[PDB]
């Protein structure tokens, strides 16, 4: 069992799906529709190679000028002009001009490969890419001709030895792998970038169709475009090896801690589900407050309420959130669910965690995030967040909405370690409330369903 | 992050939020869609706004309609394009509006058109260019796919000139190829899709931005409508969760209720009055609206389930002179048929009336009047748009909901909008008689008891 | 804000949808599949201009002959031959010779547009209609040529200054707007006529896709073709829940009136739903009896039962339906749901109302109509009926059988809902009635036991 050597491509998450990067000396065909990030993948591949591994490279372009390639890259802070000046990056301009608008013949790949070979030797390139192969095959439309011409191109690049990422377009999502349907059978490594429209939403995903001679994660995985270009989330690449101790932390409510058998486990995920107005946001406020009381950092993620309202509600319950922010212990992040896809909310949660390094986090509402979201997309989000929170040993508190007043869902409860239910009880013409610890993995919990009140001192559970 | 491309604002309401600053400067934008999606309107409104808002002159290029039709059609929005032409701010160039006394062979001359456009730009010092019917010259040698190369050259030349250009193209199918020839979206740097989707028995217009190079944008489709002022887009995801809050109280108009709410409503709250029909939900709304006017505040009463005549007639019975409050320009009553337009139009109407009247308070006689014949997703988005906007503008909002509207009744909204609502009031039957109860009072304490809803 | 001037281009319901008719001096393209009523639309455009106003017109035909056009028009009572003799209507026959052929193969439109122009001047036409302009383009398989020539045709008609309707054709109902995929990008105003087959039933709808210079209603508006031509239902422009008055009328049952807080609201829509055998028919029969008791006219529409059976069942319940017909107060209209398209049941209700001028109508069963139709068709039917019932100040009592989008919508627009159930209690069957909803009023909200006798419903406490 001799593994094939790979060239690591530090596009976050890609090296996990490709399971070690792209095979060395092989061509990779990246296909997708317009606006799927195909041109970003190509730049990011060369850029990372040049700065991380000091590997010179060549970007061949047919449909853009070097000036826009650089200008667009600069939106990511990727100063490609600098890398060009230093002789690390070379952009090979093979684009058509408005000057000399048309020619008598067609594109010459023999001339092209000679220029690429030269550029590779001159800059000692090991890593190369092509923005559009079809820009050549705008002529030579016969599928039998395209197959041969692509074969020749790939074979020559293989002899040179540079690892190549070449790009092609397709028209339809879930349609043919590539235009003419004779390209994907020539290339050794094929990657699909799609941007699926469902309902009114677009979702970017990445899939590796095949890698000849090597293993890879199979199927479709989500990705987004963020501060450093492409950021892929290979859900399932994380391991189910998270630590689990008997260390406990206070919930912020003394009687609840007793009902929980002495407090929440530090490494647990807690879900507080109940009817609207039963105090879900009260327990969340006390959860992050307790962290700060013990000089621990905590992040409150609000998907319903603005910061101004959270501060006001907290004051009415005796909690000075503004003071906790002044001490740099509490941080509040507010957004509408509709502002971003769930894969971005996941990136936001992770980024805020990496920067603030909290002991605890809380999500004010999962039901806010699930609005208009399919069970698959929502479920993946919840798994990703709780998986990460466990991995980093961050105590996590999430809330949700129960169907108490609605007739006629529990697919994330298998992830949650502790479940607390908040419900209304109508007693003799008055509304009241009751709390119960429904589930508690690893510990005793009170089976009783107990009445509680909410006042300006916060929740107060009675026996 | 070092680079921040300088984008040019279009001032097409909502567009600048989806594009997040407008269109990239000196670059072409491709706008595709089927007939009736508003391509031409977008193309005109772009130049029109530039001219009047930023004093930025521009050139409109036409292959299909004559300058006279462009001008006449613009008048339906009150846009005097003839005036702008006389002043020299707007120039309409005839590219290929063809004469009837046609020759045998013609067209096949995009280079000549580019020279003419360049000239017009230089003469009128244009900063904005808008090209309708760019496919009118792609009807030639289409079978050879020369379109990709011809479009490439046109786009490249426009960049050299430096003017920002909006180009339109054609589609056949709403969810089919981005453009007729399958090449335009690969040549263009910026792609905007205008759809007019027929589903069920209704059409809905939506706008999407795809394929922007070098910059960011919102993704997916956002509903839009066409009003008497042109295109109006509602980018719900652009709404920030940064609304203000305060402990300022406003009276509900009902004394007992103010006590049950712990001292009236919070000024910047959203109140949802949910209950059985006949429990006085519209009585509570009438008092809410009255109180605003009693204190010389402006208020808008939106209605779907009542004719204007009933609102005034029933108000008189109690002792509320709605006509007088209108005479003083404190009260505005806006009656509409809930099914004459889509939810995105009802939202646009609500916003428009608020923008012009500048109310302290608004009320909706029945949200459930709009929550029918539509999906829960469509309705929920409507509610978020209304509540979000009302809070952003610091407008006290009282909306109602009927709990027994249909046999599949629930005591809470089917789409779960109660998480958005800050105060919830239930109206039910008791004893024979009727009662009011504060279910939720976010930010304060409230009376948990259920008691009679006796206004006086 | 200067609105574009419009010609009424009267077609019942059309000018509500188009917000005042068709733009003057511009070409409107009407596209559809075979048998969608395109020719009929074209005839009414010119016919009405001539009869309702005094606007001469030219009908240009390609597919059939003037003789066939006239004969078909006569089925609607439209005497087109007379209008031709008077010099008001002119039919320009551009149809190819059935026997012969031309040595040039094709045909130049420049040879026709002048004949149209000449005819317009000669007859001082204001309205021009071209039926199957497609047949003039059958010679061209190049869509770029079709645009070139169609644009030319439209532009020349504008110079002439005539308002015109061109018809074209498509193959699919939900496919391309026109068969070449270009015409809708040339014409200024586009209207689509489709005839959709679904669930072993077929529907006609009209849509205005666009009007370049103005506004219109959007979406599909169902229509039917009757003895008087095209009749369109502008369902999006009616009062479904709004009312002008606040006065009650008796339901026919005294205790039920009390449960409803003083009776039904006049001009309200009452929906009585329940299990089979619960007494839905009984309340309907009692309702129309009350109308006639007060000398009000009522129409009982029936789908479950024949007239003979309705009279007999009513007689057993103490109601002489035959006497009420003799007094010209009651009318009974019996048909199977399957006997007509759902839009035609609407047209029948509408027509019977227009002639009989009822104070009340009732439908013995809506489920009878729902069972053979799609969910969208049924929702629109109810909207249409409730729209007209309120327009004419008619109290309507409909019944049905005991979430979906269709039923939530229908029940939502309904003002009053009464639930009837037949259940087992203590080893015997027992009946109960409940007022589920009573819009705008106090109501009991308590389930009451009742019995059915030969004296009608008897609600107990
Ligand atoms: N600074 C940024 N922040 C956020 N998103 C960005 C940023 N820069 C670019 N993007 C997104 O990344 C995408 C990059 O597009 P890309 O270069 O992949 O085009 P493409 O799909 O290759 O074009 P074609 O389909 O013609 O090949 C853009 O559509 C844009 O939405
Ligand atoms: N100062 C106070 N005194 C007494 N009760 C209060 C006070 N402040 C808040 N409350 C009560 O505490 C409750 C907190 O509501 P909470 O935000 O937990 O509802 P929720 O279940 O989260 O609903 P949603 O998820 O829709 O926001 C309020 O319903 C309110 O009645
Ligand atoms: N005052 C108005 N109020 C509401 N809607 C209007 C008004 N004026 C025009 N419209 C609508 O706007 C649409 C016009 O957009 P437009 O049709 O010009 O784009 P487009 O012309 O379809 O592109 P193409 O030129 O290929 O047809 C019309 O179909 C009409 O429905
Ligand atoms: N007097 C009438 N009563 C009821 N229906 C009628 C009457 N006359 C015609 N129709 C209906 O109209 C339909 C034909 O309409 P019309 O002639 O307007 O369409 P068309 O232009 O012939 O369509 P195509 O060009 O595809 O044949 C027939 O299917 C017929 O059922
Ligand atoms: N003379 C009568 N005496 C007692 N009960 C009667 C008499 N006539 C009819 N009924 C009862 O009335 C019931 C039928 O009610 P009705 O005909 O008013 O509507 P329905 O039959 O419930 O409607 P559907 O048949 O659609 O369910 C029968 O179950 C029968 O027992
Ligand atoms: N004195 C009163 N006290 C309380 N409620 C009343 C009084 N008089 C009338 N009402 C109710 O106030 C209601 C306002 O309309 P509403 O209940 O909203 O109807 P719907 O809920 O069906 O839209 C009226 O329907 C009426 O029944
Ligand atoms: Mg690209
Ligand atoms: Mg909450
Ligand atoms: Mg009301
Ligand atoms: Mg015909
Ligand atoms: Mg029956």
């Amino acid at each position: 069992h001799q593994a094939i050597a790979k060239m690591r491509t530090m596009i976050e998450g890609f090296d996990d799906i490709s399971h070690g990067g792209l095979p060395i000396g092989r061509s990779t065909l990246v296909s997708g529709t317009s606006g799927t990030g195909k041109t970003l993948f190509s730049i990011q591949f060369l850029y990372n190679g040049i700065i991380e591994f000091d590997e010179p490279g060549v970007f061949v372009t047919f449909e853009e000028t070097p000036q826009d390639i650089i200008k667009n890259a600069r939106s990511f802070g990727w100063d490609l002009a600098k890398l060009v000046d230093e002789g690390k990056l070379f952009i090979l301009d093979a684009s058509p001009d408005p000057e000399g608008q048309e020619v008598v013949g067609g594109f010459d790949l023999s001339a092209l490969i000679e220029r690429i070979n030269y550029a590779i030797q001159k800059y000692r390139a090991r890593r190369v890419s092509i923005d559009s192969v079809t820009s050549v095959f705008q002529q030579y439309d016969a599928s039998s001709v395209v197959r041969r011409e692509l074969f020749r191109l790939v074979a020559r690049l293989k002899q040179i030895g540079a690892t190549t990422v070449m790009t092609t377009e397709r028209i339809e999502e879930y349609g043919p792998i590539a235009r003419y349907g004779v390209e994907e059978f020539v290339s050794d490594n094929v990657v699909i970038l799609r941007n699926v429209l469902e309902g009114e939403r677009r979702r970017r995903t990445l899939e590796i169709l095949k890698l000849r001679g090597t293993s890879h994660m199979k199927g479709e995985y989500p990705f987004t475009i963020t501060d450093h270009g492409i950021n892929i989330f290979p859900l399932g690449a994380m391991r189910l090896t998270q630590r689990s101790s008997n260390v406990r932390v206070s919930s912020g409510v003394v009687r609840l801690d007793e009902m929980c058998g002495g407090g929440f486990f530090k490494d647990s995920i807690i879900l507080a589900t109940g009817a609207t107005g039963t105090g879900k946001t009260l327990l969340v406020s006390r959860f992050v407050e307790n962290a700060c009381a013990n000089k621990e950092r905590a992040i409150l993620f609000a998907y319903e309420e603005s910061r101004a309202q959270l501060l006001r509600n907290a004051y009415s319950w005796g909690m000075d959130f503004e003071e906790m922010e002044r001490q740099n212990l509490l941080k509040i992040v507010c957004a509408y669910p509709e502002s971003a896809g769930l894969e971005d909310h996941l990136q936001i949660i992770k980024s805020e965690i990496n920067d603030f390094k909290p002991a605890r986090i809380a999500i004010d509402s999962l039901s806010a995030l699930a609005r208009g979201v399919s069970n698959n997309a929502f479920r993946q989000f919840v798994i990703g967040v709780t998986g990460y929170a466990k991995q980093e040993e961050i105590t996590g508190l999430f809330t949700n909405t129960s169907d108490q007043f609605m007739g006629a869902d529990s697919h994330i409860e298998a992830i949650t370690d502790t479940i607390i239910l908040l419900q209304y009880v109508e007693i003799r013409g008055e509304m009241s409330r009751a709390i119960n610890v429904f589930k508690m993995r690893g510990s005793w919990h009170d089976k009783a369903i107990r009445e509680f009140m909410i006042s300006d001192k916060g929740p107060d559970i009675k026996d």
